[PDB]
């Protein structure tokens, strides 16, 4: 393959609107010995591309945004001896709103079969972050047994989703819970045995109703202080709260002797403290495969957009009212 | 024939050692499932200086004491499980005392009708501490082969049982404690690495013991001092035990202190791991097992006689005292 010295990407050079995000030249990255060059198809859209955009969280400009994408391998460095120049790929780095990017073939990428389609691309690169996260929630922050009461709240967002349809596969029962009943009726179709609306009913209540008094083996919390009590008061004797996302730092600060009544323990995970040694990405990324190969695991897409129009994108994640990933989708 | 009055250690007031009574007191009636017990031995814990020093609320006149040994003397009439004449070990209220009261579905345990005295004064100072090891390396954590553990307060009553259990499981033991003849007995009860917090940095020491990488797991009793170099030392994924009354002087925590490393972090009291009745036979058993057989040794530092509780009360809030305090009830 013929590599350029200059692309295109989306990129911020200063704190504003979304007239501050960029379609513009940008140089292409050269690569170590160990690392794949890497051409895009597909990123996926996160809402922490706003809070860098809107400079709530600092970041070094220019920031070229995009985390999570798939594509094709277009170049490698001497070293690299587990890819080769033309595979497909799904992987986690920097600087993926671009038409190409770079990761050390050690770190989070992933091989995909020879004829991947381009629909099978876009759903790796919209489920990357979401499934490896609920995968390894579900396993090593709280492991989710056969029989289990699970709460789940925010059932209708990106990794509710896949939840829904993870602790359904594992034979637990699934407490969902949502904003509104049409987020239910998703949740519903994507799992859950038991639905709750937070808004109109006790949730608390309904929980001990469904779990017969007893209350839940686990929560998994992405709601944060407005479901913190509930979630603790919900929980079964040894119960576990997975407490996740970024709503869950805005709880205040806990008196810890408060899990001692129901000996509760407590977990507040990321992802990347997962993923983070490579015999712990082959592990999680083979199941993420597994899932996603076999079409056992459904990636619900909100909308596509080309690149060079994320302002619209970022417009509609914005207004919060979006189900479903957000994509872009680099032309070729 | 079982007679009418008794006598207890109580405590009418807040107060110093002076508090402390040696009462005449109504020996208490039983109910159709309960079981009358003359208790031979007793075993003192730090939470009775907690009553009396007003930390904890009590109902006074408040008789002192939860973890004792003796004999059934009495039955109500619904009770199957146990016979008048039975050797028991039980946790329950006002064991400073020559008879005490709890339900038969509750946590006593029947021991062979073989054992001696001695036997029933080990079981009466191992009771609380082994039932709380057990539970917290088998649920609050459970240990595994290989780990490597921080282990705080190494020579206090718990910590002594955790290096024994540690070693059993072929965990690596990193014991600290406040001086060096603390470490010294915790080493010959099974700790590995030794750390004395008096003179030594601790996070330092855990980093060259486990090569940089940290603890699996940290066992810390001690609390607000101890908590940020608790979490330091954890591994990635490792998890955070915090456990006793120095948990409860731990500042509100901010739960996002657990993400950069995905801790997991558990505050664990004994009776909610045998809360069941099915979670009682499991430990109680596992616990004879071990005590029983000398598996595990219930180190004693000294025993008294009831009246004498006074005297044990300055001992434990004593720091230089190591082991467990005994009392013996008069017969």
């Amino acid at each position: 393959c013929t590599i350029p010295e200059q692309q295109k990407v989306i990129l911020i050079d200063e704190i504003g609107g979304y007239d501050v995000i960029k379609y513009e030249d940008y140089p292409v990255p050269s690569i170590s010995e160990e690392e794949l060059l890497i051409k895009n198809k597909y990123t996926g859209v996160n809402y922490i591309e706003s809070y860098f955009r809107k400079g709530i969280y600092p970041c070094e400009k220019p920031y070229v945004l995009g985390r999570e994408a798939s594509g094709t391998v277009v170049a490698k460095g001497k070293g690299v001896t587990n890819f080769e120049v033309g595979d497909q790929v799904a992987y986690i780095s920097n600087s993926t709103f671009a038409q190409y990017s770079k990761i050390s073939s050690q770190g989070p990428v992933m091989k995909l079969p020879k004829g991947t389609s381009d629909e099978e691309l876009k759903l790796y690169a919209a489920g990357l972050l979401q499934v490896l996260t609920a995968l390894s929630f579900t396993n090593e922050a709280y492991h989710v047994k056969k029989g289990d009461y699970v709460l789940l709240f925010a059932a209708a967002g990106g990794v509710g989703l896949i939840l829904n349809q993870l602790l359904k596969m594992k034979g637990a029962h699934t407490i969902a819970v949502a904003s509104t009943d049409e987020k239910l009726k998703i949740a519903k179709e994507y799992g859950a045995e038991y639905l709750i609306n937070a808004s109109k009913e006790d949730i608390l209540r309904q929980v001990l109703k469904f779990t017969n008094g007893k209350g839940v083996d686990a929560s998994f919390d992405s709601v944060g202080k407005d479901t913190f009590e509930i979630s603790l008061a919900a929980l079964k004797r040894k119960g576990v709260f997975v407490s996740f996302g970024n709503a869950s730092g805005l709880i205040p600060p806990f008196s810890i002797t408060r899990l001692s009544p129901k000996n509760i323990t407590l977990v507040r995970p990321q992802l990347y403290g997962y993923i983070a040694d490579p015999e712990e990405w082959k592990y999680y990324s083979d199941e993420f495969f597994g899932l996603v190969n076999s079409k056992k695991l459904n990636i619900k897409i909100y909308k596509t957009y080309p690149l060079r129009d994320y302002r619209t994108a970022a417009a509609d994640i914005e207004s919060r009212k979006t189900v479903g990933k957000l994509v872009l989708e680099i032309p070729q």
